[PDB]
């Protein structure tokens, strides 16, 4: 006989069950694998079909064990001979396989709050069917969240594509001057429409005939453009997972005019135990085990409807998690006292304003502060900003809603306005740079859309609106995101972009103007040998040669509005002259590998261009002892190996800029030693370099009408002085290739503030390598952050398609 | 029917065992790799282990030994002695007197010359105990010629069911075919760990695995009436941490490829010369150590001749242990170059036994160990003794204090008595007449004679000085034969040896509102009448000598009445001899640190004094051997204190002077005497930094400078012999955070 329901029961029978079996040799044949190996395995077999109901045991085959809701992965396949959705192979949805009812698959939006990327990386191997999601669909290791990485602005950036300095929810506790209210989740507030700005997908699907029912989500129980979604629920975060789950279940099965096209869906975890226990806690891989039996849940719930081939889900989360310390908290009070006048938003994203509301607001002298706590300890942890003054990648400043003192709190780091005001410190948290590693977010796609076992790189949230869009049939609103940038996602894209065209046509700057006195006095090191006038004859149809050795990906192209714009050849650089401003909009040029520049001094030595207009500032005398201000050149000068002298274009006034004294530390050492750096490391290096002006802070181009009004004057002469400046490096993939025949490119950007001082920088005690380095890689952006910026677009002569380049221009590198 | 995990704590006074079972039996079960922190973060994973811990004894680390690895520590838990002593340095190891090289892969792993010492079993056969041990590191080799009762050669392979529900059998065997001891041995999570790291998806698995075993036998107890009549130890052998391929030293580097050196890769690695043993010896490693020493910036490895690593280590005294080794920062392993190390992508151990990631597992459950009871950390040879107690056993001499694990009991077996003197206390009566030192002292020193007469004023109070100096006792001498007096001053107790004319040590009590001086004062000695002036009390032995110094072991800065110097702090029976190196050391500690320390403990009691330590077997030296140590400097016989050993003690409660201690907070220090200060490879640093670094590096049990010295302090203190030896024993954990 078998041990089959006798296991440690009784001992009359020939053979026994009980554990004095093995002393004595009793034991029945199956003694085994009926009653020890159950009691540490979790997998059924052909021994436990039916078993007797033991507590020993890991994991029940037990007929009882549906009710309890504690079966094995195998109880459905091995006992019951039918297989749950996590069991079965991958299988390749080329086209959707729908019921009748069904005239194409819907979309699901499932988020999972503080799924930090990591969670997968690390504990994927406790998640069968988040594994299986992301193996048979397509995954990225990181998703980008928004700054800040909180639950409200990601959860609405995710559904509308716009930072949110655009969309209005800049964080889940916010103040506006305006308004002269407060937000908050917890009050009343949170259901006044003013806070919701731009339009979110199930209103976009509204406008356009698609019906959407939203589980919970932020902004779906509130009257955007009065319109709710056809259904939908108000918030309780009581309401159990599988309430949630099966709701939408049923809304799949209603008829089809009463039948959503989208769908979101809510649950608050893995983030909840991420707060209370921290993102390494045993509270959080139960969470996360606990959240992956859902997806399960409803995995198997398309599978009984038939619908689990003729579904897209996007799994999905808002921002990571991070693990915080009463030891990395910083405070306020330390070097401010107990203040009555000020209100702080407390964590790694804090930001700071005056308590009168609102007429101390605007004239509060924030500077002021600002650099009182600029550079207070040896490695503050913490940085106050201005928000224009924020990196620009981070898109956080064009808001009233946003204060006008943030801070930057290193990795782990918080801030409060003293002990009293925070969270308690111990806890886990999130807020924090969105480059973060800890701050990633989860992303896999899967459907009859998305690829199978396709892995791509990093992508931000708010490229998922237009991908949503085109997964529903819908014309998207005016995004953040760049439509078609995802296409690599997808089995056949829908929309195939196009690079924008250039506005107007370009001016012609002939050689006519006359040699003046530009008031320099030139070393005898330098030179300007007579026959130097001939070379500004030098014309962009001189084909390639080097015309390409300049610009071999294609000449940035001009999209500002109307903009007289000359291009000025010379035989090392091409400059792209804005005749409006009378200063270089870029120069583009090539370091080769094996190429040298010179560190002869060339202090006060301009070449006046005679194919420009000669402007007072151009003069060498105008900056001559000038303390407020200098000018800098945006291509180094480089020698001449044959003559062993530099190439004199280099001084040429046409590629001037004004540069604080400052700045030019910042500038030097940028082109001393790390421009021959990255050339020697990347077999070459081609540069973009140029101004920015963006003074409104809104990320883009200035108006000429907003330029205008920012022009100062410094020597009683009319200049206007660049917010930024850019630049943008691009070499081959393979080391094998100069920059000059690349077949795939390797891009970054930087857009680096142009500030009168370095107190960002905190430099007393530190070498330049150390901090100079340090600010590009803080202020490192996105190729289009640049584009967006300065009216420019780049690349547009390479052979790649167009979302292949909207890849390359979208990247951002994680930090860590 | 409820499995034993399921079932309500209940508190086991005495054991109820069948009638077959005159008294319940240990088990010592051991999971590899099972680093503290496992149980810390992953404990509400563990319902079984966790179950064990609520229920029965618990500390958050178990301190391994170094070197951190699997051997050392298995051979060291059930001997209770240091790897250095017990034979079994590392899992790899060469012998030079042996000329052969030790190897788990090897057939030298079943040569009984490598394991020295007496493993438990042993002890528990010479005394008529039976044993059943199922695997461990020594148990399948005749180490006295005797084998365990019943036990199983080394086999990796051998399923873990296989392995419990074999002790579970032999617990059913007929009394006497019976063991009243059993180990138990697992691979896991120490192999998740080294081929996924700790923090992976394979060791969560691997640890849930283990709790499941762990339950699988007390439902096997429960099942036989066995679960409230059994003295389970579960433990762990020591921790586990990440590797990286960017956190790996190469020596390659700094040598060149080279074919004359052999080097055990890892965290502890050590270097010895490849000509096997004629070489060995006279290899010059001094040179080596050198060109290795201060190469970068933040270098994170540190060459050491083994007789200069961190007492507390304990890693010298053995001919198996090569004379260079190597101290690697947390994280962080070497090897002679990429081809030598194992994958670097790897999990590992094998670091300082007091970093927080290689701390280990220990949990007592049982009708012995008290039920829900959490202990500070103890060091893992002291379970010797433990299962001795518990078994009943007397046992053989080993480096664990017997008794101080008695708080882990319901019921101690051993009261611990304090260790009575030995040494000739003597008279030291003011005899000497004055002669010229030879010291131009300042104007600004007030002279010793007139410093009772000017000391009345402003200092009248009533208050006791002997209790004042050594509130806590005075240290007892254990010196074999060795001539003291005891000589009393204002403000410190000093215990003077005769026979080597130098302080065994001070005791003083610095007040958090005592006077520090400023003063300068530099060439100035008062010769003590009451002991015999050797040539090296005086001024002029030192005069300009670059070769070496002098030091105090009472700082005379530190002054109760006044802003002047404390004169009886200059007198000759104050001084020790001291490399002007280690002077910046030791002016650091005295001059900024001992103040802070004051200030922030409301007071500090320091006994500080010299060490001897030239066989570097971690104890006093014999007479014998301080003679042959002794060295002619000036012309003049001296001998050089390889160490310098402190012992700071004050209150826990912050409100409580040092003099008025309810309960006692000590730390103790043995730091290394060295000409130079290269270990601390100081250039660009400041001293705040490299010193204190140093202290903390050098950081040691109060019992490791009683064994060293030949001291033994707080005899006097109300508290128990077994409550001291708690607080001797402690040494706190380097936090990785
Ligand atoms: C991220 O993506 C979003 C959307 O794609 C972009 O946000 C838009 O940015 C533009 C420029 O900042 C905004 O356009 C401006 O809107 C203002 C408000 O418009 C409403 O209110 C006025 C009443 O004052 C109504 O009359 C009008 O019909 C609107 O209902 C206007 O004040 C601005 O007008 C200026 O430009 C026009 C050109 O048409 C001039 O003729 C005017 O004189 C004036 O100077 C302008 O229209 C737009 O509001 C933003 N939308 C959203 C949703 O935020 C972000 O710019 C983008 N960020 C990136 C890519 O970095
Ligand atoms: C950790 O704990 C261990 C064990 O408790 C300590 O190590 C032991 O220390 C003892 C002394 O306390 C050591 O004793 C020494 O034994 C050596 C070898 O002795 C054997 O061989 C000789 C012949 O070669 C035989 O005659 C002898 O009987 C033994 O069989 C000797 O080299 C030593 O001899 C010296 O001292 C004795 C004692 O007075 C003199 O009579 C001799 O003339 C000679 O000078 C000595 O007897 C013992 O080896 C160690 N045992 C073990 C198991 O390691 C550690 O010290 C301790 N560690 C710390 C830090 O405290
Ligand atoms: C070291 O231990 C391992 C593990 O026990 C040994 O491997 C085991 O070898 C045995 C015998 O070769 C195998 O046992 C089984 O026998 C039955 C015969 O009816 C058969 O049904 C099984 O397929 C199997 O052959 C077994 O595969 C294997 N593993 C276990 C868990 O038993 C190994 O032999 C030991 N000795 C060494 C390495 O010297
Ligand atoms: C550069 O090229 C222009 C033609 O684009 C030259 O212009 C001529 O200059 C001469 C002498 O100054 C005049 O007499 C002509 O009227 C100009 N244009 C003609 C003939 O087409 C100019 O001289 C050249 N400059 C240099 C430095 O080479
Ligand atoms: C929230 O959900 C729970 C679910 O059981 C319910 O009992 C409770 O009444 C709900 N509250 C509100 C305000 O809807
Ligand atoms: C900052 O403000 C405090 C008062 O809040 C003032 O005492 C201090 O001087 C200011 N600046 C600095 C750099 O300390
Ligand atoms: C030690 O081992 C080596 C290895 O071959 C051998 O050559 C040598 O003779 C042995 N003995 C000595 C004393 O070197
Ligand atoms: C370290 O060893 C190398 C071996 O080539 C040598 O070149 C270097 O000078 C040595 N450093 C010393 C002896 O200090
Ligand atoms: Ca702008
Ligand atoms: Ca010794
Ligand atoms: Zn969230
Ligand atoms: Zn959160
Ligand atoms: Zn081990
Ligand atoms: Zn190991």
């Amino acid at each position: 006989k078998s041990c089959k329901g006798r296991c440690f029961e009784r001992t009359f029978s020939n053979c026994r069950c009980d554990a004095a079996c093995v002393s004595l040799g009793n034991c029945c044949l199956d003694f085994q694998e009926t009653c020890v190996e159950p009691t540490h395995i979790w997998t059924c077999n052909k021994f436990r079909c039916g078993e007797k109901r033991l507590s020993r045991f890991v994991c029940s085959c037990a007929d009882d064990c549906k009710t309890h809701n504690d079966c094995c992965i195998n109880y459905s396949s091995v006992c019951q001979d039918k297989k749950s959705w996590v069991e079965e192979t991958c299988e390749s949805i080329d086209t959707p396989e729908c019921p009748a009812e069904f005239e194409s698959p819907p979309t699901l939006l499932f988020s999972l709050d503080g799924f930090r990327a990591e969670y997968l990386h690390t504990w994927g191997g406790l998640l069968p069917v988040i594994s299986k999601l992301k193996n048979c669909g397509t995954y990225t290791k990181n998703m980008r969240p928004m700054y800040p990485t909180k639950t409200f602005p990601n959860h609405y950036s995710i559904v509308t594509g716009l930072y949110p300095e655009s969309h209005g929810i800049i964080d889940n506790k916010m103040y506006d001057p305006k308004m002269n209210a407060s937000f908050s989740l917890k009050s009343k507030e949170k259901f006044n429409p003013l806070w919701y700005k731009g339009q979110p997908i199930w209103v976009t699907a509204n406008h356009q005939e698609v019906k959407s029912g939203t589980y919970f989500w932020p902004g779906s129980d509130v009257e955007i453009d009065g319109i709710l979604p056809d259904i939908y629920k108000v918030y309780n975060g009581s309401v159990p997972f599988e309430e949630r789950i099966l709701a939408v279940l049923e809304w799949l099965q209603l008829p089809s005019h009463e039948r959503p096209h989208f769908y979101t869906l809510y649950l608050e975890e893995p983030d909840s135990s991420g707060h209370s226990h921290g993102p390494v806690s045993s509270e959080v891989i139960k969470a996360l085990q606990k959240v992956d039996r859902l997806v399960g849940m409803l995995m198997d719930g398309l599978k009984d409807l038939g619908l689990d081939k003729c579904l897209n889900l996007i799994l999905i989360s808002d921002h990571g998690m991070e693990q915080g310390s009463c030891k990395k908290y910083v405070y306020l009070n330390k070097y401010l006292g107990d203040v009555n006048n000020v209100k702080v938003v407390y964590g790694p994203a804090a930001r700071l304003r005056p308590t009168d509301v609102p007429e101390t607001y605007y004239s509060f002298n924030y500077e002021a502060l600002a650099k009182n706590l600029s550079c207070r300890e040896p490695n503050q942890h913490f940085r106050p900003y201005l928000k224009p003054f924020l990196p620009k990648r981070l898109h956080f400043a064009k808001s009233d809603r946003i204060e006008p003192l943030t801070f930057y709190l290193d990795p782990q780091w918080q801030l409060a306005l003293n002990p009293s005001e925070r969270k308690y410190c111990g806890s886990g948290f999130h807020g924090s740079d969105n480059l973060f590693s800890n701050m990633q977010a989860l992303f896999i796609g899967y459907g009859p859309a998305f690829k199978h076992g396709a892995e791509v790189d990093s992508f931000e949230n708010i490229e998922v609106y237009n991908l949503m869009c085109d997964l529903l049939g819908l014309i998207p609103a005016p995004n953040n995101g760049s439509h078609g940038s995802l296409n690599h996602l997808l089995k056949k894209p829908i929309y195939n972009p196009s690079h924008p065209k250039e506005e107007g046509f370009l001016s012609q700057c002939p050689i006519k103007s006359t040699s003046n006195d530009l008031g320099c006095t030139c070393d005898p090191w330098i030179v300007p040998i007579k026959d130097f006038e001939k070379q500004l004859n030098l014309t962009t149809e001189d084909v390639d040669d080097i015309y390409h050795m300049t610009v071999p990906y294609g000449r940035p192209r001009i999209l500002l509005k109307q903009h007289h714009v000359c291009l000025l050849q010379q035989q090392q650089f091409l400059t792209g002259y804005s005749l409006d401003l009378l200063m270089p909009l870029w120069a583009s040029y090539t370091f080769l590998r094996n190429d040298q520049f010179s560190r002869d001094d060339f202090s006060n030595c301009l070449y006046q261009d005679l194919r420009i207009p000669l402007s007072p500032v151009h003069k060498c005398s105008y900056y001559k002892s000038n303390s407020k201000l200098s000018y800098g050149f945006l291509t180094p000068p480089r020698l001449n190996r044959v003559s062993n002298h530099i190439y004199s274009e280099a001084l040429l006034t046409s590629n001037i800029v004004p540069m604080y004294q400052s700045f030019q530390v910042i500038w030097h050492y940028l082109h001393d030693t790390l421009l021959q750096r990255y050339a020697h490391e990347r077999n070459g290096i081609n540069v973009v370099s140029g101004p920015v002006f963006d003074f409104d802070y809104d990320g883009r181009y200035d108006s000429l009408e907003i330029l205008k009004q920012n022009s100062r004057v410094i020597r009683s002469q009319e200049i206007l002085i660049p917010t930024h400046f850019f630049i943008v490096l691009t070499s081959c993939k393979q080391l094998s290739e100069t920059p000059l025949e690349c077949s795939a490119l390797e891009s970054s950007a930087y857009i680096l503030p142009h500030r009168p001082d370095n107190i960002e920088s905190c430099t007393h005690g530190k070498r330049e390598s150390s901090w100079v380095e340090e600010l590009l890689t803080l202020h490192r952006a996105r190729v289009t952050d640049v584009e967006l910026i300065t009216g420019l677009s780049f690349y547009q002569d390479r052979q790649e398609s167009v979302s292949e380049l909207l890849r390359l221009k979208t990247h951002l590198p994680i930090f860590s």
